[PDB]
């Protein structure tokens, strides 16, 4: 009669919360999805080993179209767990699943876990200064989406930071790198000439957040566009005007050039 | 030899990640602060029991003025952890403490935990639509803070949601309620008259996020301003223009007036 939405956290199998683990262990059935994002620092096997349960992976179609047929039925007479990377409900489509549960007469509860949305605080940038978020999508065919560029412009215009999620082909396990994202943005700039993203733009790269050894780098596009930030996942941030304390953290912790202390503050 | 910043999560001791727990259990010394936020579902004792170490609580002054005199000295010869509610680097000035660690020759690592900043996803409002965040501070003496009002205005004109952290006086054991936050906003509205926050404004209240049964309520200020949302901590949200699916969730899950379903495109 109960369905638990449980977050797996940022990077590996230990990023789930103690509450999440214990509840998942007591569940009769455990499902999971790995299409909204991936858990780069672990494997399905390692997660299964930790939970001590068989985990049935569901595709986007399984969830978006058949959640009420695959998961909810068992949730009616048993304790069921639905695992997702990060924090449950951050992915725009997950919240709606609770409405499906309600209509099927199933109670649902949410067990949170660290999300990249909050983990970016490790960049030294003030969380309250982050504006609207956006996703950089790979162009393809005659389709060249560029809305994420406008999001940066509107945020930066108001002195706000822009968190950019990078595209991911979950099934194919292909990760968009910060480098590729910078190239795309430069390409978009060259097309809109809005003076939003150029070689002189200051950016921050956060790679493998959640890991004990994440890569935190800050610098101008011209110097970072071809830098190796390590293995994915990568997240790109275009900060707005910086508070001196943010700048000093980027210099001292993220190896940013001293120049930011006078050019971006 | 090392200093760890470890988040404890939203509500109780079990909101700490497995990673944070395993690492804390092995540290030689464990310090913590409980003034940046309120964990309403546990106690120092329960945390100490779970971690299996005595936890020395530090005050805001101990941290802000003597972190390098109380904590860092031990980190040079031992494994030390600094515990905080939620995520250690979200809506706090703890990031700067890493700079102090560096300058003191102490390597530091960060272990994330669930943060209110992303837990708001449980309100059903899309995370990416949240703009700049702000804090509703208690008026004191002749000083009456009003900046949070402008943040709402700026976000709303852009169709963005506004997350409002509510003030806290840990030592005086005072936790601002959503009701008090609303009262203050109505006053600032009278003062500035920007049509930003009135009795007809739709708002969302999230209380005790992290618990299995947090209070999630949506409605017009005139109707919620006197409603009892239970014990603290509380968070207040002023939505911007809603997507139909967001309104859907607010109605079905947070009991919002069914009229908000009729979104004005
Ligand atoms: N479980 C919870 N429910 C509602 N609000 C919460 C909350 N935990 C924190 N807050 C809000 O955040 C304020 C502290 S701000 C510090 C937040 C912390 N670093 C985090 O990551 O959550 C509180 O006064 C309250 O308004
Ligand atoms: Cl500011």
């Amino acid at each position: 009669m109960v369905l638990y939405f449980i977050g797996l956290g940022l990077y590996d199998e230990r990023d789930i919360t103690v509450k999440g683990l214990e509840i998942a262990k007591k569940c009769d059935y455990v499902f999971a999805e790995f299409y909204t994002s991936l858990m780069a620092g672990t494997t399905l096997g390692r997660i299964q080993k930790l939970i001590g349960k068989e985990i049935r992976v569901l595709s986007r179609e399984d969830v978006e179209q058949n959640f009420e047929n695959i998961v909810l039925p068992l949730a009616k007479e048993n304790d069921v767990a639905f695992l997702t990377p990060g924090d449950p409900l951050v992915a725009t489509t997950h919240a709606e699943l609770r409405i499906r549960a309600k209509r099927a007469g199933v109670e649902s509860y949410v067990i949170h876990a660290p999300s990249i949305y909050s983990a970016v605080g490790i960049t030294g940038l003030h969380i309250y200064k982050f504006g609207k978020s956006a996703t950089v999508a790979y162009p393809e065919g005659n389709w060249f989406p560029t809305s994420y560029y406008d999001v940066i412009k509107e945020n930066a215009e108001r002195g706000l930071h822009t968190l950019l999620f990078l595209d991911i082909k979950a099934e194919k396990r292909m990760y968009m790198t910060a480098n590729e994202a910078m190239e795309l943005l430069l390409k978009v700039e060259d097309m809109k000439k809005g003076g939003v993203f150029t070689d002189d733009t200051l950016v921050v790269v956060l790679a493998r957040a959640g890991s004990l050894n994440p890569t935190i780098r800050a610098g101008y596009v011209k110097d970072l566009i071809r830098e190796d930030f390590g293995d994915p996942p990568h997240i790109l941030i275009v900060p707005g005007k910086l508070h001196i304390v943010e700048a000093e953290y980027l210099v001292e912790i993220a190896g940013a050039p001293r120049e930011i202390l006078r050019v971006n503050v």
